[PDB]
């Protein structure tokens, strides 16, 4: 876990095999997986992605 959050509005898409979710910023995402072991997310790209996309 690396916690360094900049003040910018950038949506990011991350998929953990299941239908993906979009966060307000990459730093807001990393914190979620860090202390939440049962519900982790894997970063694909910074955007809005669907379930028909390729894993990055």
């Amino acid at each position: 876990c690396q916690l360094f959050c900049p003040m910018i509005y950038a949506p990011i898409c991350a998929t953990d095999g299941v239908s993906q979710r979009t966060f307000s910023n990459p730093c807001d995402l990393k914190v979620y997986n860090c202390w939440n072991p049962d519900n982790p997310y894997k970063e694909v790209k910074v955007g809005e992605c669907d379930d028909a996309n390729k894993p990055v």
